[PDB]
């Protein structure tokens, strides 16, 4: 076990989630942290406080029920907390994460107990650096940040999108194995546009309108200044859940000096060319074979393509050629040269070409070999569409890639009864098992952005990288596809079990690792021989760290007391 | 407003709910005790966080799942928490004690969270004083302590009887404004008989039966030493929930040298008379003119006989003058001289008579002028009993003391009906209204322990009353029917409304303290001018205290920083 | 030994003087307190950290670093400091107290390292309660306050003052085993009349002339609240070094609501009884049979002479009658009625005599058998006055109480040649002892004031005295002049020995103790079966607590940690 030798004692020690192990302390660690007394006379395993927590989780009714009380239990005990996480990673995801944090988000004013992150508002410019002073920990290696502007699917809940950052990072530590301890969920309330909520004498955000332009603008710079000023330049800052105009604009801002992701854009992107990847493994094709119809052009669209495009460019193509192979269908219809109602970042694939409103006739005309959907429209992938991409593909790739179900482009039903069992098929949210009539029972995976964030930031943080290239994201693509078995392809997974993404995030780092220190992008010297070995020594465990003091006898001659 | 200047500062203070204020903390508090950032940046009133804990304790579904929201309150603002329970303290007192606190010791293993109180086992036999020394508030001036054998009326919950000491507290402080920063609930486990517990893999106590004999006569002697040693002669030390035959022999055992009681015992008899008292002025007659039946002859019955005496002597009747007009009746039937299976003390009231068994009959043949319920059968006063009680008097004195009404001896409903609306009742546990068929509704009041301990601890430790004679329960039982106001007991009102309890509470120890002083048993000194501006200045306000430092300025001239 | 558990760890701890060993930490402290590594690797025995100290100190070349040495000592290793001080009380006691601790004052705010002490000044006014909050220790159990006004022989030192209630609860507990910890050194800086020090860029304290009059006793009269109310009512409150109308006036203001003493006046009246005591056993006769005579009618003469009469009056007296064996002479001249220049407090002494100016004539005229020098003028009993007390008294009592040495009515030396080795002498500051022209030594003592305060304050709180009446001070003296043996007395020796003084307190305290339960004036129950072992247990040790925790094993079966 680690040691870590806590000057702590009494009381208060009881009261730090790093510290406190409620009934796992044994007598001889309660008499000497002078805590025997404060609890009742009996020593648990860790197996027994896993046995206690889960049977209060199944007597509860609701998923937000069961979230409140685990987010209790994150606040009392960390490790109990994580050994709970990761004794059913695939149960409990869904809980401390999407979809459940939405609800919470919805709800966190209301619900508000006990704070957990720091909140920085737009009203401590010129003051971020002593807002960081109150933070307990010194030593900080991860920030997830949100301004709460566009929160899952839930739109703009200002100060209560601090659901988001605590929930994400618990499974950068979940997932990752990065240490909870040197991990900072941050809030930037700068306002919000959310009327309930200006109105709700419950909110707990800043009751007023958001702060735009370039007082909004010198905020985050100071929010970047101060954060890598205390934690150093290698301290890894991911941005979440900003709006649209934000996220795209801030990345490019700052992504070439400091050590920054954003994961709506650049991770939604990683998971989804790692898909198409896995699919090429059916197709039996390259990807310069391709035709990709994307239904959306917002951040995963853009994001997704840039990254196509750039394993296009690795492949050979040049990047003129790549991007031809790419179309984009947003809300005023196909993207197309001289449309009206362009951007700069959609003109980029306006090809020449009649424009066009339909989807069904879109895809008719297009006849792409691989159908995105990323525009939350939910039944968009009509029986019509699925008709045609089977008619014009012996294996069409479609991906539903819109949450929740509600608002899935299609089923995995629907879509493998229409295309008479060859789509091959992935999707946002989680569809249960098909069976085809041919007696084959399809395995439809999701694109969880869980594959890919976890192991980027302990790959990144693990050798120190100072900045995060878009090639980090393309190599953890290619480590996701390599983790899917040729029997979970004829399965018709694209992604490997859920209940594996521990390894995943290994490998994902291991990958990271060994390339920076090949190409000399790694600070963290001396140069590790074995790069395996190194992560997993980087890696949290859940099992509980001594923290008594070290105690050890000298020989009796130089240890006794002099007297004469 | 009270000061408080605390040293702490920075997260371990938020985790103090003596010192953690949430959101009700201002900006200048919360950068001030370096803070500012740990909280969401809206500041809250008392009464905004009162609304939103009340909303959150609205939208669960039990009284189990509402006590565990307001116990999560009470280890995180323990001044909010209490304002919430004062704020409609009829509502809040059965879900924090009886009946909603019986379920929660039931299921403490299960649900066990964060540790509240002190845990001293037999094990710590001889280190009772260094067991001490892990509770973090030096300062403490009432102590409720049980060994779990006898949990309301649930019987041995072993070291799950916690809830018990921790919901008495409460009480303390919102009934009788305790300090809850001066007050430490206890738990001895000596064991348990419990079998369910003991084959629990979940329990928290000790797995053995319980220690008996001089083993645990040694052990709590040392208790009450370590104790009283360490928090002075002066700190109050209340038993609860002991097996009924340790509960009288401990009480004899130390009342005389210890400033101690037993609620079970003493508390009961005090509320009983007090019922007794206030039916008086309805009956309009003595309380040496009435003849008095028990129904049970056991710890409560004993008590409240016992106390009947003393106010029937203080009335001017010799004891052998007051103890001929009480009978009592046990599972064997009506206690007369030299009857069978007869103890020490239900000797006292063995008068000569033919045995009998039938109550109807022992009814019909003592023709009482008061019928007190105390044996836990529930509908033990039939329709004859309550048809000859209203033939035998004009207004009956009928009390169904036994807990919950489902064990009572009768329903409100009957007892009005079957005495054509001419009973005066009480009950040990709530009824509704009832309307007699000439439209006048009746209000069957309890007697609730609630209305004795709280106002008898505050008095007690006010004043610095070294032991607690049995006529502080006497002085207290005439305290209380007297708030009983004519209108009340028109309305069939015996005690006065629960949400009055704070006043009731400050008139018994208004009473205390007259009487201490006037007849120098007080130890606090000076005498005070005003007897209740001085109680009213040792109880606990609601209000948030200010613990920011104390700033002022000196004039300039030696405020100036020297130079030269 | 004892035990104190502190939550104190690392290098925190070895900063709080009562917490620090030093190198006298064992191995296993060290390891367990986590300052292992903070101190080199030898362990020494408290003789050995002894033998360090006196080492240091004999190399030193004055007294004055000596105080500042072992002013050193006190506030890193509290134990240690006592240990030392009490290994040869008579060697140290000149250092950290009189006459070393004079020149202390006078440089305090030269060699100003570390505080000492409770600062409070006028400006204070209103907030003393705050500045109270500053002090780390909450139980305290005697204060010992200045204004600075008359310290010493050296009139107004202002804040400089410092050094008179440090180096007097030195004494409290080198003494009389108070505990340090428990007592709290303060000044009231009200600011100097003291140019030098108003002048100096140096100095400390408020550079302004004192307040004076009602602002002065409204200040004063916060303090006694606020210290009374934050500590108790049994906190003992002792005066010293006020000018002198302010001692007897605020004396008599509070001393009959407060716990409070004036050393300067009582303890002072108290050691000069105890030699007049001492010296009727070698006068062999009654004090009613004396006819004393002070040079001086200051502080000093009238509080000496109010005892005194309170003395005869215990032997039988009536009060008018005793007052006549009393002659006081003041810078005027011999106090007689119907004088110019009589304050209302020698009007008490005023007798029917004619007025005489010249000493030498006023003994030829009193011809007194007991002459008290405490006048401060030096070598003010000339040859020929005690040639005359020689001559008139076959052992003439003389007292030359004035300090320091040069400010003496006469010398050891000198009284003893010219009464040819017959006079009862005892002096303020010590003589060495001489050698008569036989060839028989005489050792003649100090009427230290030492030998008073320690066992008063020690009695008083011990059984919980609220008021220090002037019979304390006389049963006192009684007790000091006890402790002289007839050997000692043989040897001219009126005071029991210095390196005696623990045990004289203890002697001292014990007649208190017993007094005040015999009295029923004790407020600390109950009563102990043996005072003398009480007061012992009351008494603080220089032998190092135990501060480890509190370890012990539980039988093997409860122990054991529980799996499934
Ligand atoms: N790993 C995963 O499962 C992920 C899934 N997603 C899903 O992708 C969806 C979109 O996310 P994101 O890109 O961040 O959202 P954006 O808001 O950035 O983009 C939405 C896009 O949809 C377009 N659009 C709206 N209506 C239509 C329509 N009727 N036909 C065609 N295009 C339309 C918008 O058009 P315009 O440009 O005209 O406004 C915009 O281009 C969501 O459902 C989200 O759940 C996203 C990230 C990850
Ligand atoms: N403030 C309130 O409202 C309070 C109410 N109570 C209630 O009073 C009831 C008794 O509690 P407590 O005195 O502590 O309990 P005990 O067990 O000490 O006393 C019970 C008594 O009932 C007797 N009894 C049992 N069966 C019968 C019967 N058929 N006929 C007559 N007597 C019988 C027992 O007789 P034996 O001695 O022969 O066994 C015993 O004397 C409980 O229901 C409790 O809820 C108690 C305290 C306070
Ligand atoms: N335990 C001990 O050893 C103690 C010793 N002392 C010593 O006693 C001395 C006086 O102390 P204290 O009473 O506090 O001082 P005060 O200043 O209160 O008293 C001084 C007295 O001496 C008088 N005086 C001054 N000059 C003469 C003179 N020429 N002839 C006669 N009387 C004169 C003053 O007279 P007037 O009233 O006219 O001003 C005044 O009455 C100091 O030297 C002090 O060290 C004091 C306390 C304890
Ligand atoms: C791992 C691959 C990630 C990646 N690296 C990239 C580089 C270097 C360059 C371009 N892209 C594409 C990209 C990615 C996301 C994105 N969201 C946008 C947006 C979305 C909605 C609304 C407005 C805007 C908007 N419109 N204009 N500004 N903001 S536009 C946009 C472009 C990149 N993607
Ligand atoms: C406010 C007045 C309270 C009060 N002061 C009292 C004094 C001084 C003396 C006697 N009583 C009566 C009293 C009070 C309670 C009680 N429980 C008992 C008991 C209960 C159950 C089972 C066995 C026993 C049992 N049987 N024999 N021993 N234990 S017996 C018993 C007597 C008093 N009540
Ligand atoms: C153990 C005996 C204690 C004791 N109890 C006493 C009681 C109750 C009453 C009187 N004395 C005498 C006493 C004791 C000290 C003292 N300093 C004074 C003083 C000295 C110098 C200058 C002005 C004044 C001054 N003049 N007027 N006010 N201040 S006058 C004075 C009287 C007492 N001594
Ligand atoms: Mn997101
Ligand atoms: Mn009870
Ligand atoms: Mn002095």
């Amino acid at each position: 076990p680690r040691r870590r030798h806590t000057h702590q004692r009494g009381y208060l020690l009881t009261r730090n989630p790093h510290l406190n192990k409620d009934l796992a302390f044994t007598l001889e660690e309660r008499q000497q942290l002078n805590i025997h007394g404060l609890l009742p006379p009996s020593f648990n395993s860790q197996e027994i406080q896993v046995l206690r927590v889960v049977k209060n989780f199944e007597h509860l009714n609701s998923d937000f029920d069961r979230y409140l009380l685990l987010m209790d239990l994150q606040d009392r005990n960390e490790k109990l907390f994580y050994r709970v996480l990761t004794s059913d990673i695939e149960k409990f995801m869904p809980i401390v994460y999407t979809p459940t944090v939405g609800l919470a988000c919805q709800q966190y004013s209301l619900v508000f107990r006990k704070p957990r992150g720091l909140f920085i508002t737009i009203h401590d410019r010129g003051h971020i650096a002593s807002v960081l002073n109150a933070w307990p920990e010194d030593v900080i290696k991860a920030i997830v940040v949100t301004d709460g502007e566009r929160i899952l699917g839930l739109g703009d809940l200002g100060c209560n999108g601090m659901g988001i950052p605590v929930g994400k990072l618990a499974l950068y530590t979940a997932c990752g194995g990065m240490n909870p301890q040197e991990c900072l969920p941050v809030i930037l309330d700068v306002g919000t546009e959310n009327e309930e909520l200006l109105k709700d004498p419950l909110y707990i955000g800043l009751r007023q309108r958001r702060v735009r332009g370039s007082e909004y603008d010198d905020f985050l710079d100071e929010f970047m200044e101060a954060v890598s000023s205390k934690y150093g330049m290698n301290c890894l800052i991911q941005f979440e859940d900003f709006a649209n105009v934000n996220a795209f604009r801030l990345l490019n801002k700052y992504r070439n000096q400091y050590c920054t992701f954003n994961d709506d854009i650049q991770g939604t992107a990683s998971v989804a060319v790692a898909g198409l990847l896995a699919a090429l493994r059916i197709t039996k094709n390259k990807l310069s074979d391709q035709t990709i119809l994307f239904q959306g052009a917002g951040e995963a669209a853009l994001g997704i393509a840039h990254l196509i495009v750039m394993a296009l460019e690795k492949e050979g193509l040049p990047k003129e050629k790549a991007i031809k192979k790419i179309w984009l269908v947003d809300s005023k219809g196909l993207i197309v040269k001289g449309r009206a109602s362009l951007t700069q970042e959609k003109e980029k694939f306006a090809h020449e070409h009649e424009e066009m409103k339909n989807l069904e006739a879109i895809v008719q005309e297009i006849k792409p070999t691989a159908l995105i959907g990323v525009a939350a429209i939910g039944g968009a992938f009509s029986e019509q569409i699925l008709k045609d991409m089977a008619a014009f593909n012996e294996r069409p790739i479609i991906f539903a890639l819109s949450n929740p179900t509600s608002k899935a482009e299609c089923s995995a039903e629907q879509c493998y009864k229409i295309t008479k069992g060859r789509a091959i098929f992935a999707s946002g949210s989680p569809f249960d098992p098909v069976t085809l009539p041919n007696g084959q029972t399809l395995y439809p995976g999701q694109g969880n952005n869980s594959y890919v964030f976890p192991g980027v930031a302990l790959g990144v943080v693990a050798c120190g990288l100072r900045q995060i290239t878009d090639n980090i994201f393309l190599t953890t693509a290619e480590v996701i596809a390599q983790q899917v078995s040729d029997k979970h392809l004829e399965e018709g997974r694209l992604y490997p079990p859920l209940n594996t993404i521990r390894d995943v995030s290994l490998k994902i780092a291991e990958k990271i690792v060994k390339d920076a220190y090949q190409e000399k992008t790694a600070t963290v010297y001396p140069e590790p021989q074995n790069k395996e070995a190194f992560v997993r020594s980087q890696m949290y465990s859940t099992d509980y760290d001594q923290i008594l003091p070290d105690c050890y006898s000298w020989p009796e001659e130089v240890q006794k007391i002099q007297t004469k």
